[PDB]
């Protein structure tokens, strides 16, 4: 059946390039292949006839121009789109609040640099807003004691209105590991809401705090191991609590997460996952390394609703315990429509069932999608933190987690990739310890990419590019060499070694992905969209089910780049129109 997906505006972005006014628009998941296109220019049509491409380049146009597009649906044209003015830089800067500095109780004095990001259509417009977590500069692994400052979540228009700012107070310990915020249309009112753990202190977009304004869970390594622990969702357009039940994964006893000083108990994951298989549950997961839980919730009617809970300690579910990563991925595996949960070497149903282990255990980096067009269902690509798996890279059935094949690594293997980088070889390439394989598993000649982080659709054709730092790069499959595509000066990623961008999405123009990076100064963000042209059309990303899902757990833990339900690269076969409805 039609999933609940957003209704975008036109998306509509207008860069100045060299070559002219490059633009791009969305193609809607709720448009036909008929349907064509018609550019404007301050008023006046561009194109002759019709165009087929959601991305055109104007020869003419100036800074001064305002864009719109009109569809032309079944022979007659559409109500114009929204103005776009044109972009004089090859980003759009987003001005920050940046938050003031601090001090921790041990006289430590933090800065704020802003990290990861998140995007919904929080006031409805049409238009995805940033939602963005400010990070301290004392922010901890899970593995470092000591204190951290405020965590800040920002909501940010383009046109960089502050709508609010959500600070989660003293009792949220500041890191990768700790708060991972989900921004959704959870209830399908069209406007997205933000949900997250929360404590006590929190403080809403209003200036409200969430429970005791006063109480400090911290203990001496500002570590927060005791006190309640809160689920909030937040409304997206002020940032005003909305409702706030206790958090589930329950925390329980530091030790049952196998470690007594604080480290696996507090190593979330969430997720957005269509679990009924039309509208979105939140997925809150607690634990990875022993100690496994998974809860789904439900946001719908004012009200949040836990629809089951995965216990890796409860009987029967042993296998499911240790095989999380610092990651998650969210996709209908099984093509019964509704969404399974990939949880690193494991997978869980959309009712909550552990499907399987591969028993391979936890790893730093997941890959969902369909990695191998010419085996029917989704492909897992992942790699292995424990030097004696059976297998360091594994890559394997989505839907029956049966290995396809694995190279026994014999190390932490800390960084794998799965993108169709050659078209020589039919598929997904997958790539890690430097060895790049085809979706068969046939090592493809010597060498990788120069990162095996994110992948990015950048340019115009099939193939999926890199991204890594502030860089965007390309592989030279001939060659067996990285090219540069894009390095942005002034801007810079974040988490230190993980490198990631603020968000990577197809949240304006055509279906190629958007990077957003703060300034280097954390003054600013920049969204970065593609000038290449593509004589592709696709539907938009953010329409794609499980790209989508992919977009709203990014942010979680350690970053991984959104892959789509279908084998999107060179040799596709035309797209789905996606099953979809908006509010
Ligand atoms: O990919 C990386 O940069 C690293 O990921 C893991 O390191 C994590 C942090 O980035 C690191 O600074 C430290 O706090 O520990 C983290 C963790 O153990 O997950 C790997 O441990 C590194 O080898 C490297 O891959
Ligand atoms: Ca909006
Ligand atoms: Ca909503
Ligand atoms: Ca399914
Ligand atoms: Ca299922
Ligand atoms: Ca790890
Ligand atoms: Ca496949
Ligand atoms: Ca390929
Ligand atoms: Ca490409
Ligand atoms: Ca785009
Ligand atoms: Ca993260």
């Amino acid at each position: 059946a039609a999933r609940q997906m957003e209704a975008l505006n036109r998306g509509l972005v207008a860069v100045k390039t060299d070559g002219g006014i490059f633009v791009s628009w969305r193609f809607l998941g709720t448009e036909n292949a008929s349907v064509l296109f018609n550019v404007y220019r301050d008023g006046q049509k561009l194109n002759a006839a019709p165009v087929k491409t959601t991305n055109y380049v104007d020869k003419n146009g100036s800074a001064g121009s305002t864009y719109t597009v009109r569809a032309v649906v079944n022979g007659t044209e559409q109500p114009a789109s929204e103005k776009a003015s044109v972009w004089a830089q090859p980003y759009h800067s987003v001005p920050l609040d940046k938050p003031a500095g601090g001090t921790t109780p041990k006289g430590e004095s933090y800065t704020y640099s802003a990290n990861d990001a998140s995007v919904g259509d929080v006031d409805g417009d049409g238009q995805y807003e940033l939602i963005l977590k400010w990070d301290p500069s004392n922010s901890k692994d899970n593995s470092q004691d000591g204190y951290t400052g405020d965590v800040l979540i920002d909501a940010y228009k383009l046109d960089g209105t502050k709508l609010w700012r959500i600070n989660l107070g003293k009792n949220i310990r500041a890191g990768a590991h700790y708060t991972q915020f989900m921004v959704y249309d959870l209830d399908g009112d069209g406007k997205a809401e933000v949900a997250m753990k929360t404590a006590d202190g929190t403080k809403d977009g209003t200036g409200k705090v969430i429970g005791n304004a006063n109480a400090d869970y911290r203990n001496e390594q500002g570590r927060v191991l005791s006190g309640p622990e809160y689920l909030t969702v937040f409304q997206g357009s002020t940032g005003k609590e909305l409702v706030t039940a206790n958090f589930e994964p329950a925390r329980g006893n530091v030790s049952d997460w196998g470690d007594s000083y604080g480290n696996r108990v507090d190593r979330f994951l969430a997720g957005i996952a269509y679990l009924d298989g039309q509208r979105p549950s939140l997925i809150m997961t607690r634990g990875y390394y022993a100690k496994t839980m998974l809860v789904a919730y439900n946001f719908r009617d004012g009200k949040l609703s836990k629809l089951w809970t995965l216990d890796s300690s409860k009987s029967g579910n042993e296998a499911f315990a240790g095989q999380g990563n610092h990651n998650l991925s969210i996709a209908d595996v099984d093509g019964d429509g509704k969404d399974e949960i990939i949880f690193g070497s494991m997978a869980v149903d959309h009712d909550g069932k552990g499907m399987y282990s591969t028993g391979l255990g936890h790893g730093d980096a997941l890959h969902t999608g369909d990695l191998d067009p010419g085996r029917p269902g989704l492909e897992v690509f992942q790699v292995h933190e424990d030097k004696n798996a059976k297998y360091g890279l594994s890559f394997r059935d989505a839907a029956t987690g049966k290995i396809l094949w694995g190279v026994y690594a014999g190390k932490d293997v800390g960084r794998g990739m799965a993108a169709d980088i050659d078209p020589r070889y039919p598929g997904q390439e997958v790539w890690a310890n430097g060895s790049l394989y085809s979706a068969k598993g046939v090592k493809i000649g010597s060498g990788v990419p120069s990162s095996t982080n994110f992948g990015i659709w950048w340019d115009g054709d099939l193939l999926r590019e890199q991204l890594d730092s502030n860089r965007i790069d390309k592989w030279d499959y001939q060659n067996g060499v990285s090219k540069n595509m894009l390095t942005a000066s002034g801007a810079a990623a974040n988490n230190g070694t993980k490198a990631t961008p603020t968000l990577q999405a197809d949240l304006l123009g055509d279906w190629r992905e958007e990077v957003v990076w703060r300034t280097e100064d954390s003054s600013a963000l920049r969204i970065y969209t593609t000038t290449i042209p593509t004589e592709h059309r696709l539907y938009t990303l953010m329409h794609d089910p499980v790209y989508r899902l992919g977009i709203a757990w990014q942010n979680i833990a350690y970053n991984q780049p959104p892959h789509t339900s279908f084998f999107l690269g060179d040799g596709m076969a035309e797209q789905p129109k996606p099953n979809m409805y908006t509010p």
